[PDB]
Protein backbone atom coordinates (compact mmCIF):
# COMPACT_ATOMS: atom_id res chain seq x y z
CA UNK A 1 0.00 0.00 0.00
CA UNK A 2 2.46 3.00 -1.05
CA UNK A 3 1.18 6.28 -0.04
CA UNK A 4 2.85 8.93 -2.65
CA UNK A 5 2.20 12.51 -2.92
CA UNK A 6 4.67 14.08 -5.45
CA UNK A 7 3.71 14.33 -9.04
CA UNK A 8 4.04 16.93 -11.97
CA UNK A 9 1.03 19.12 -11.96
CA UNK A 10 3.35 22.35 -12.00
CA UNK A 11 3.26 24.53 -14.57
CA UNK A 12 5.23 28.09 -15.68
CA UNK A 13 2.88 30.54 -17.84
CA UNK A 14 4.81 33.76 -18.45
CA UNK A 15 8.51 34.30 -18.54
CA UNK A 16 11.13 34.50 -15.43
CA UNK A 17 12.48 36.91 -13.90
CA UNK A 18 16.10 37.07 -13.51
CA UNK A 19 17.64 37.76 -10.44
CA UNK A 20 20.75 38.15 -9.19
CA UNK A 21 22.99 37.90 -5.58
CA UNK A 22 25.40 40.06 -4.11
CA UNK A 23 29.09 39.83 -4.65
CA UNK A 24 29.46 39.23 -1.04
CA UNK A 25 26.38 36.98 -0.20
CA UNK A 26 27.81 34.52 -3.79
CA UNK A 27 30.67 34.14 -1.88
CA UNK A 28 29.16 33.02 1.26
CA UNK A 29 26.63 30.61 -1.08
CA UNK A 30 29.88 28.88 -2.90
CA UNK A 31 30.94 28.40 0.89
CA UNK A 32 27.86 26.55 1.87
CA UNK A 33 27.89 24.52 -1.58
CA UNK A 34 32.26 23.40 -1.07
CA UNK A 35 33.86 25.01 2.24
CA UNK A 36 31.11 24.33 5.04
CA UNK A 37 30.34 20.64 5.45
CA UNK A 38 32.34 17.30 5.84
CA UNK A 39 29.81 15.23 4.54
CA UNK A 40 28.09 15.72 0.88
CA UNK A 41 25.65 13.43 2.16
CA UNK A 42 24.23 16.04 4.65
CA UNK A 43 21.82 17.97 2.00
CA UNK A 44 19.47 14.83 2.63
CA UNK A 45 19.39 16.02 6.13
CA UNK A 46 18.96 20.14 6.02
CA UNK A 47 16.07 19.59 3.75
CA UNK A 48 14.19 17.05 5.90
CA UNK A 49 14.68 20.08 9.05
CA UNK A 50 13.82 22.40 6.60
CA UNK A 51 10.35 20.38 5.98
CA UNK A 52 9.83 19.40 9.43
CA UNK A 53 10.26 22.86 10.95
CA UNK A 54 7.64 24.04 8.22
CA UNK A 55 5.56 21.59 9.35
CA UNK A 56 5.30 22.87 12.69
CA UNK A 57 4.80 26.45 11.76
CA UNK A 58 1.28 25.07 10.00
CA UNK A 59 0.40 22.89 12.32
CA UNK A 60 1.20 25.99 15.61
CA UNK A 61 -0.67 28.11 13.61
CA UNK A 62 -3.52 25.79 12.63
CA UNK A 63 -4.04 24.91 16.33
CA UNK A 64 -3.87 28.31 17.51
CA UNK A 65 -6.29 29.36 14.92
CA UNK A 66 -8.79 26.49 15.99
CA UNK A 67 -8.40 24.85 12.53
CA UNK A 68 -9.07 21.31 11.49
CA UNK A 69 -5.55 19.79 10.15
CA UNK A 70 -4.65 18.36 6.85
CA UNK A 71 -2.19 16.00 5.74
CA UNK A 72 1.33 16.92 7.68
CA UNK A 73 4.25 14.94 5.65
CA UNK A 74 7.59 14.93 4.59
CA UNK A 75 8.22 12.90 0.93
CA UNK A 76 11.00 12.19 -0.40
CA UNK A 77 11.42 10.36 -4.31
CA UNK A 78 14.26 9.51 -6.31
CA UNK A 79 14.73 8.84 -10.05
CA UNK A 80 17.59 6.90 -11.84
CA UNK A 81 16.62 7.57 -15.01
CA UNK A 82 16.55 11.38 -15.15
CA UNK A 83 19.16 11.41 -12.09
CA UNK A 84 17.19 13.15 -9.58
CA UNK A 85 15.54 13.45 -6.04
CA UNK A 86 12.79 15.22 -4.87
CA UNK A 87 11.67 16.60 -1.36
CA UNK A 88 8.21 18.17 -0.79
CA UNK A 89 6.46 18.79 2.56
CA UNK A 90 2.99 20.01 2.91
CA UNK A 91 4.41 22.26 5.67
CA UNK A 92 3.89 26.37 5.33
CA UNK A 93 5.09 27.88 2.16
CA UNK A 94 7.22 30.43 1.16
CA UNK A 95 5.73 33.92 -0.20
CA UNK A 96 7.24 35.59 -3.13
CA UNK A 97 9.00 37.89 -1.14
CA UNK A 98 11.14 34.91 0.57
CA UNK A 99 11.63 33.23 -2.32
CA UNK A 100 13.62 36.36 -2.96
CA UNK A 101 14.81 38.12 -0.35
CA UNK A 102 15.64 34.55 2.34
CA UNK A 103 19.04 33.42 1.36
CA UNK A 104 16.67 28.80 7.39
CA UNK A 105 17.87 29.58 4.13
CA UNK A 106 21.21 28.56 5.21
CA UNK A 107 20.32 24.57 4.63
CA UNK A 108 18.59 24.92 2.01
CA UNK A 109 21.50 26.02 -0.25
CA UNK A 110 23.77 22.92 0.62
CA UNK A 111 21.92 20.98 -2.04
CA UNK A 112 24.65 22.61 -4.54
CA UNK A 113 27.07 20.42 -3.04
CA UNK A 114 25.38 17.38 -5.21
CA UNK A 115 23.25 19.49 -7.27
CA UNK A 116 24.01 21.36 -10.78
CA UNK A 117 20.87 22.86 -11.45
CA UNK A 118 17.94 22.62 -8.63
CA UNK A 119 14.37 23.47 -9.01
CA UNK A 120 11.87 25.04 -6.54
CA UNK A 121 8.35 24.94 -6.18
CA UNK A 122 6.44 26.82 -3.17
CA UNK A 123 2.54 27.96 -2.42
CA UNK A 124 2.61 29.34 1.34
CA UNK A 125 -0.88 28.57 3.41
CA UNK A 126 -2.14 31.55 3.58
CA UNK A 127 -5.93 31.55 2.16
CA UNK A 128 -6.07 33.11 -1.35
CA UNK A 129 -1.86 33.10 -2.34
CA UNK A 130 -0.18 32.14 -5.18
CA UNK A 131 2.47 29.40 -6.17
CA UNK A 132 5.59 30.20 -7.34
CA UNK A 133 9.06 28.50 -8.92
CA UNK A 134 12.32 29.27 -8.36
CA UNK A 135 15.06 28.00 -10.12
CA UNK A 136 19.07 28.19 -9.84
CA UNK A 137 22.33 26.46 -11.33
CA UNK A 138 24.93 27.17 -9.13
CA UNK A 139 25.89 30.12 -10.03
CA UNK A 140 24.75 33.74 -8.34
CA UNK A 141 21.71 33.89 -10.57
CA UNK A 142 18.22 32.61 -10.00
CA UNK A 143 15.05 32.50 -12.09
CA UNK A 144 11.85 33.23 -10.17
CA UNK A 145 8.25 32.79 -12.00
CA UNK A 146 4.61 32.79 -11.05
CA UNK A 147 3.51 29.06 -11.10
CA UNK A 148 0.18 26.84 -10.86
CA UNK A 149 -0.66 23.82 -10.31
CA UNK A 150 1.58 24.16 -6.70
CA UNK A 151 0.59 22.29 -3.55
CA UNK A 152 0.39 24.08 -0.27
CA UNK A 153 4.08 23.55 1.02
CA UNK A 154 7.16 23.63 -0.79
CA UNK A 155 8.98 21.29 -3.52
CA UNK A 156 12.07 20.76 -4.31
CA UNK A 157 13.70 19.17 -7.10
CA UNK A 158 17.45 18.80 -7.36
CA UNK A 159 18.96 17.05 -10.57
CA UNK A 160 22.15 15.98 -9.44
CA UNK A 161 26.02 16.14 -10.62
CA UNK A 162 27.25 13.54 -12.23
CA UNK A 163 29.78 12.47 -9.72
CA UNK A 164 27.02 12.41 -7.12
CA UNK A 165 23.90 10.17 -9.32
CA UNK A 166 24.64 8.15 -5.90
CA UNK A 167 21.47 10.23 -4.59
CA UNK A 168 19.11 8.95 -7.01
CA UNK A 169 19.23 5.32 -6.24
CA UNK A 170 16.74 3.81 -3.07
CA UNK A 171 19.38 2.17 -1.56
CA UNK A 172 22.19 5.01 -0.88
CA UNK A 173 18.84 6.92 -0.38
CA UNK A 174 17.65 4.94 2.24
CA UNK A 175 20.44 4.53 4.35
CA UNK A 176 21.18 8.38 4.94
CA UNK A 177 17.49 9.47 5.72
CA UNK A 178 17.88 6.52 8.81
CA UNK A 179 21.08 7.58 9.53
CA UNK A 180 20.50 11.19 10.28
CA UNK A 181 16.39 11.49 10.56
CA UNK A 182 15.24 8.39 12.69
CA UNK A 183 13.32 10.91 14.82
CA UNK A 184 12.29 13.38 12.70
CA UNK A 185 8.61 15.13 14.10
CA UNK A 186 6.38 14.33 11.19
CA UNK A 187 5.59 11.15 8.91
CA UNK A 188 8.31 10.61 6.41
CA UNK A 189 7.53 8.93 3.16
CA UNK A 190 10.29 7.61 0.45
CA UNK A 191 9.10 6.16 -3.07
CA UNK A 192 5.69 6.04 -1.03
CA UNK A 193 7.17 3.68 1.75
CA UNK A 194 7.35 4.95 5.38
CA UNK A 195 10.54 5.86 7.15
CA UNK A 196 10.54 7.43 10.40
CA UNK A 197 9.36 5.27 13.79
CA UNK A 198 10.86 6.41 16.70
CA UNK A 199 9.90 8.94 18.71
CA UNK A 200 12.38 11.46 20.34
CA UNK A 201 11.78 11.43 23.57
CA UNK A 202 14.69 13.03 24.75
CA UNK A 203 12.31 16.09 23.67
CA UNK A 204 9.41 15.65 25.68
CA UNK A 205 9.02 16.31 29.31
CA UNK A 206 10.97 14.36 31.65
CA UNK A 207 7.64 13.78 34.00
CA UNK A 208 5.35 12.24 30.84
CA UNK A 209 7.88 9.72 29.77
CA UNK A 210 7.22 6.22 30.31
CA UNK A 211 9.65 3.61 31.55
CA UNK A 212 8.69 1.26 28.39
CA UNK A 213 10.11 4.09 26.34
CA UNK A 214 13.28 4.60 28.15
CA UNK A 215 13.88 0.70 27.64
CA UNK A 216 13.16 0.82 23.99
CA UNK A 217 15.48 4.15 23.70
CA UNK A 218 18.21 2.51 26.17
CA UNK A 219 18.31 -0.45 23.54
CA UNK A 220 18.11 1.57 20.48
CA UNK A 221 20.98 3.76 21.31
CA UNK A 222 23.07 1.34 23.12
CA UNK A 223 22.52 -1.37 21.13
CA UNK A 224 21.97 -3.48 24.40
CA UNK A 225 19.20 -6.00 25.07
CA UNK A 226 18.98 -5.41 29.28
CA UNK A 227 17.80 -2.30 30.86
CA UNK A 228 19.62 0.66 32.29
CA UNK A 229 20.01 0.85 35.87
CA UNK A 230 20.17 4.53 36.06
CA UNK A 231 18.35 7.18 33.99
CA UNK A 232 18.68 10.89 33.76
CA UNK A 233 16.42 13.10 31.97
CA UNK A 234 18.20 16.22 31.85
CA UNK A 235 16.84 19.42 30.27
CA UNK A 236 18.20 23.07 30.33
CA UNK A 237 18.34 26.52 28.72
CA UNK A 238 20.51 28.67 31.07
CA UNK A 239 23.88 27.63 29.92
CA UNK A 240 23.09 26.00 27.25
CA UNK A 241 20.53 24.37 24.87
CA UNK A 242 20.16 21.00 26.33
CA UNK A 243 17.84 17.84 25.23
CA UNK A 244 19.72 14.37 26.89
CA UNK A 245 18.96 10.99 28.36
CA UNK A 246 21.66 9.42 30.32
CA UNK A 247 21.56 5.60 30.83
CA UNK A 248 23.96 3.34 32.89
CA UNK A 249 23.65 -0.02 31.90
CA UNK A 250 22.97 -2.82 33.81
CA UNK A 251 25.64 -5.23 32.99
CA UNK A 252 29.11 -5.07 33.78
CA UNK A 253 31.73 -3.95 31.21
CA UNK A 254 28.84 5.97 23.27
CA UNK A 255 26.28 9.00 23.56
CA UNK A 256 25.12 10.45 20.50
CA UNK A 257 24.76 13.72 19.69
CA UNK A 258 21.57 15.55 18.06
CA UNK A 259 20.59 18.63 17.26
CA UNK A 260 16.60 19.74 17.59
CA UNK A 261 16.02 16.28 16.70
CA UNK A 262 19.03 15.63 14.00
CA UNK A 263 22.09 13.36 14.58
CA UNK A 264 25.45 15.33 14.08
CA UNK A 265 27.38 12.15 15.67
CA UNK A 266 27.07 8.95 16.03
CA UNK A 267 30.24 8.68 18.40
CA UNK A 268 29.65 11.33 20.93
CA UNK A 269 33.10 10.72 22.78
CA UNK A 270 34.36 14.13 23.61
CA UNK A 271 30.90 14.83 24.79
CA UNK A 272 31.80 13.33 28.02
CA UNK A 273 34.92 12.78 29.92
CA UNK A 274 36.33 9.63 29.19
CA UNK A 275 36.01 8.64 32.73
CA UNK A 276 31.92 8.52 32.22
CA UNK A 277 32.30 6.57 28.67
CA UNK A 278 30.15 3.98 30.29
CA UNK A 279 27.52 6.48 30.02
CA UNK A 280 24.90 5.47 27.25
CA UNK A 281 21.86 8.22 25.76
CA UNK A 282 21.71 11.12 23.87
CA UNK A 283 22.49 14.97 23.72
CA UNK A 284 20.23 17.45 21.87
CA UNK A 285 21.58 20.72 21.52
CA UNK A 286 21.27 23.40 19.61
CA UNK A 287 23.84 25.67 20.09
CA UNK A 288 25.97 22.89 17.97
CA UNK A 289 27.88 22.96 14.67
CA UNK A 290 27.67 22.16 11.87
CA UNK A 291 36.25 16.98 13.73
CA UNK A 292 35.07 19.32 16.41
CA UNK A 293 36.44 20.83 19.93
CA UNK A 294 35.53 24.79 20.68
CA UNK A 295 32.55 25.12 22.87
CA UNK A 296 32.03 21.37 23.53
CA UNK A 297 34.26 22.35 25.87
CA UNK A 298 31.46 24.19 27.79
CA UNK A 299 28.65 21.38 27.27
CA UNK A 300 31.43 18.52 28.32
CA UNK A 301 31.66 20.77 31.74
CA UNK A 302 28.10 21.25 32.10
CA UNK A 303 27.04 17.77 31.68
CA UNK A 304 29.84 16.20 34.06
CA UNK A 305 28.77 18.40 37.00
CA UNK A 306 25.06 17.45 36.63
CA UNK A 307 26.17 13.78 36.03
CA UNK A 308 28.18 14.06 39.56
CA UNK A 309 25.39 15.33 41.36
CA UNK A 310 22.68 12.82 39.30
CA UNK A 311 25.16 9.99 41.53
CA UNK A 312 25.66 11.77 44.61
CA UNK A 313 21.41 11.98 44.48
CA UNK A 314 21.34 8.48 43.79
CA UNK A 315 23.10 7.26 46.98
CA UNK A 316 21.10 9.07 49.68
CA UNK A 317 18.07 7.96 47.82
CA UNK A 318 19.27 4.03 47.28
CA UNK A 319 22.74 3.64 49.02
CA UNK A 320 22.65 0.39 49.07
CA UNK A 321 22.08 -0.16 44.83
CA UNK A 322 24.53 2.67 44.55
CA UNK A 323 26.25 0.25 46.41
CA UNK A 324 26.66 -2.18 43.80
CA UNK A 325 27.28 0.98 41.26
CA UNK A 326 30.48 1.93 42.68
CA UNK A 327 31.88 -1.86 42.91
CA UNK A 328 30.81 -2.26 38.95
CA UNK A 329 31.65 1.25 38.05
CA UNK A 330 34.59 2.61 40.83
CA UNK A 331 37.23 1.20 38.13
CA UNK A 332 36.08 4.92 36.13
CA UNK A 333 35.43 7.43 38.73
CA UNK A 334 39.25 5.86 40.36
CA UNK A 335 40.55 6.53 36.66
CA UNK A 336 38.63 10.03 36.45
CA UNK A 337 40.06 11.06 39.73
CA UNK A 338 43.90 10.37 38.87
CA UNK A 339 43.82 11.39 35.39
CA UNK A 340 42.14 14.99 36.15
CA UNK A 341 44.29 17.91 35.99
CA UNK A 342 42.50 20.38 38.10
CA UNK A 343 42.11 19.58 42.06
CA UNK A 344 38.59 20.81 42.42
CA UNK A 345 37.58 17.95 39.66
CA UNK A 346 39.49 15.59 41.52
CA UNK A 347 37.47 16.69 44.17
CA UNK A 348 33.90 16.41 42.35
CA UNK A 349 34.64 12.96 41.26
CA UNK A 350 36.15 11.91 44.84
CA UNK A 351 32.15 12.66 46.25
CA UNK A 352 31.23 9.37 44.43
CA UNK A 353 33.93 7.27 46.57
CA UNK A 354 32.56 5.02 49.38
CA UNK A 355 34.45 3.45 51.60
CA UNK A 356 34.12 1.50 55.22
CA UNK A 357 34.60 3.05 58.51
CA UNK A 358 35.66 2.26 61.92
CA UNK A 359 32.46 3.91 63.63
CA UNK A 360 30.59 1.98 60.80
CA UNK A 361 29.27 -1.31 60.73
CA UNK A 362 30.71 -3.91 58.47
CA UNK A 363 29.07 -3.59 54.80
CA UNK A 364 27.84 -0.15 55.15
CA UNK A 365 29.23 2.35 53.16
CA UNK A 366 30.76 6.37 53.90
CA UNK A 367 31.25 9.02 51.60
CA UNK A 368 34.52 11.64 52.12
CA UNK A 369 32.05 14.53 53.10
CA UNK A 370 29.61 11.96 55.64
CA UNK A 371 33.29 11.70 57.46
CA UNK A 372 34.08 14.87 57.56
CA UNK A 373 30.70 15.93 58.72
CA UNK A 374 31.53 13.64 61.67
CA UNK A 375 35.19 15.41 62.00
CA UNK A 376 36.07 17.05 65.60
CA UNK A 377 37.26 20.10 65.69
CA UNK A 378 41.94 18.26 61.14
CA UNK A 379 42.69 15.44 58.95
CA UNK A 380 41.56 12.03 57.23
CA UNK A 381 42.83 8.90 58.51
CA UNK A 382 42.57 5.38 56.25
CA UNK A 383 43.99 2.28 56.37
CA UNK A 384 44.57 -0.36 53.33
CA UNK A 385 44.14 -4.00 54.48
CA UNK A 386 43.06 -7.60 53.17
CA UNK A 387 39.95 -7.48 55.04
CA UNK A 388 37.96 -5.56 57.57
CA UNK A 389 38.95 -8.09 60.86
CA UNK A 390 42.27 -7.39 59.73
CA UNK A 391 42.01 -3.76 59.65
CA UNK A 392 39.99 -3.92 62.98
CA UNK A 393 42.70 -5.82 64.84
CA UNK A 394 45.91 -4.05 63.30
CA UNK A 395 47.89 -2.28 65.75
CA UNK A 396 47.68 1.01 63.89
CA UNK A 397 44.03 1.32 64.36
CA UNK A 398 44.10 0.67 67.93
CA UNK A 399 46.26 3.66 68.16
CA UNK A 400 44.17 6.04 66.23
CA UNK A 401 41.20 4.70 67.09
CA UNK A 402 41.82 4.24 70.88
CA UNK A 403 41.85 8.19 71.34
CA UNK A 404 39.82 9.89 68.75
CA UNK A 405 39.08 9.59 65.27
CA UNK A 406 37.32 7.69 62.76
CA UNK A 407 39.40 5.59 59.80
CA UNK A 408 38.54 4.61 56.96
CA UNK A 409 39.25 1.31 55.44
CA UNK A 410 39.95 -0.11 51.83
CA UNK A 411 41.04 -3.69 50.98
CA UNK A 412 42.51 -2.72 47.35
CA UNK A 413 46.02 -1.30 46.19
CA UNK A 414 44.05 0.87 43.43
CA UNK A 415 42.11 2.49 46.41
CA UNK A 416 44.94 3.08 48.07
CA UNK A 417 46.67 4.61 45.44
CA UNK A 418 43.87 7.12 44.35
CA UNK A 419 43.38 8.58 47.97
CA UNK A 420 47.80 8.63 47.68
CA UNK A 421 47.18 10.59 44.41
CA UNK A 422 44.14 12.89 45.47
CA UNK A 423 46.51 14.08 47.99
CA UNK A 424 43.83 16.13 49.91
CA UNK A 425 39.90 16.33 50.32
CA UNK A 426 37.82 19.31 50.85
CA UNK A 427 39.71 21.15 53.67
CA UNK A 428 41.56 18.51 55.25
CA UNK A 429 44.67 15.72 53.62
CA UNK A 430 44.25 12.43 53.34
CA UNK A 431 46.46 10.11 55.79
CA UNK A 432 47.31 6.55 56.10
CA UNK A 433 47.93 5.23 59.43
CA UNK A 434 50.60 3.35 58.91
CA UNK A 435 53.10 6.65 59.08
N1 LIG B 1 11.03 23.27 2.80
C1 LIG B 1 11.06 24.64 3.17
N2 LIG B 1 9.97 25.22 3.70
C2 LIG B 1 9.95 26.53 4.07
CL1 LIG B 1 8.51 27.25 4.75
C3 LIG B 1 11.14 27.30 3.89
C4 LIG B 1 11.57 28.66 4.13
N3 LIG B 1 12.84 28.73 3.73
N4 LIG B 1 13.25 27.57 3.27
C5 LIG B 1 14.55 27.31 2.76
C6 LIG B 1 14.63 27.87 1.37
C7 LIG B 1 14.16 27.11 0.32
C8 LIG B 1 14.21 27.61 -0.97
C9 LIG B 1 14.73 28.87 -1.20
BR1 LIG B 1 14.80 29.55 -2.98
C10 LIG B 1 15.20 29.64 -0.15
C11 LIG B 1 15.14 29.14 1.14
F1 LIG B 1 15.59 29.88 2.17
C12 LIG B 1 12.26 26.65 3.34
N5 LIG B 1 12.18 25.32 2.99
Amino acid sequence: PLHSIISSTESVQGSTSKHEFQAETKKLLDIVARSLYSEKEVFIRELISNASDALEKLRHKLVSDGQALPEMEIHLQTNAEKGTITIQDTGIGMTQEELVSNLFGVGFYSAFMVADRVEVYSRSAAPGSLGYQWLSDGSGVFEIAEASGVRTGTKIIIHLKSDCKEFSSEARVRDVVTKYSNFVSFPLYLNGRRMNTLQAIWMMDPKDVREWQHEEFYRYVAQAHDKPRYTLHYKTDAPLNIRSIFYVPDMKPSVALYSRKVLIQTKATDILPKWLRFIRGVVDSEDIPLQESALIRKLRDVLQQRLIKFFIDQSKKDAEKYAKFFEDYGLFMREGIVTATEQEVKEDIAKLLRYESSALPSGQLTSLSEYASRMRARNIYYLCAPNRHLAEHSPYYEAMKKKDTEVLFCFEQFDELTLLHLREFDKKKLISVET
